[PDB]
């Protein structure tokens, strides 16, 4: 059961990794650009009920891949799997920082929320 939630996670963590990976390969008229795109970030983001803030940017991550580019799927994925983990119960209230981020530092803030969930359990 806990294994369900920690290889559910497991799958989450690589599907960011891999489109930041996907976003070192670009050229320089297109990393540029891209990075000018700001993202919301979660004020609080410790368990799993706070991925309601990776759902709620979801959209706009698809939007600046398919600008940058399938990545229809591969964002459609991670929806699954996050509707699985943040539970079915109420829906978290989503507070976001005043200081925006570029795709680099959203993806950067998810992998470490996985990482940090996946240590404590
Ligand atoms: N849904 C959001 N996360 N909201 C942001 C939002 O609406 N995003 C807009 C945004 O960041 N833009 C507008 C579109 C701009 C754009 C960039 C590109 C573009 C063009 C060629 C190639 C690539 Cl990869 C890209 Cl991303 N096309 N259009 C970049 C900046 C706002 C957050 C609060 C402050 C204001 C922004």
């Amino acid at each position: 059961s806990t294994k369900k939630t920690q290889l559910q996670l497991e799958h989450l963590l690589l599907d960011l990794q891999m489109i930041l990976n996907g976003i070192n390969n670009y050229k320089n008229p297109k990393l540029t650009r891209m990075l000018t795109f700001k993202f919301y970030m979660p004020k609080k983001a410790t368990e799993l009920k706070h991925l309601q803030c990776l759902e709620e940017e979801l959209k706009p991550l698809e939007e600046v891949l398919n600008l940058a580019q399938r990545p229809r799927d591969l964002i459609s994925n991670i929806n699954v799997i996050v509707l699985e983990l943040k539970g079915s119960e109420t829906t978290f209230m989503c507070e976001y920082a005043d200081e925006t981020a570029t795709i680099v530092e959203f993806l950067n803030r998810w992998i470490t929320f996985c990482q940090s969930i996946i240590s404590t359990l």
